[PDB]
């Protein structure tokens, strides 16, 4: 389960955005606008069981700016039902 760098188009662009609005309803870093998320965009596999190729899900690491601010935002999808959560929203923080 290594990271892999994904690209940042629109998925990844998706992903962000689901980010600020998790954090948008968390409250914790003000009301936030999306606007884009930056490369470095990375994706870990999770699995089921460890020596066993069967997905979990995910978790990605997004640059993502919000209201002009950087935040890295880590979130979770789960494989089958791509269910996605908003693990970490960190920042602002330094550009990678």
């Amino acid at each position: 389960g290594e990271w892999e760098e994904i690209d940042i188009g629109p998925f990844t662009q998706n992903l962000g955005k689901f980010a600020v609005d998790e954090a948008n309803k968390r409250g914790q870093y003000g009301r936030l606008t999306f606007n884009k998320v930056i490369r470095p965009c990375m994706k870990k596999t999770i699995y089921e069981n460890e020596g066993f190729r069967e997905i979990k899900g995910y978790e990605y690491q997004l640059y993502v700016i919000a209201s002009d601010k950087l935040f890295r935002a880590d979130i979770s999808e789960d494989y089958k039902t791509r269910r996605r959560k908003l693990l970490r929203f960190d920042g602002p923080v330094p550009p990678p």
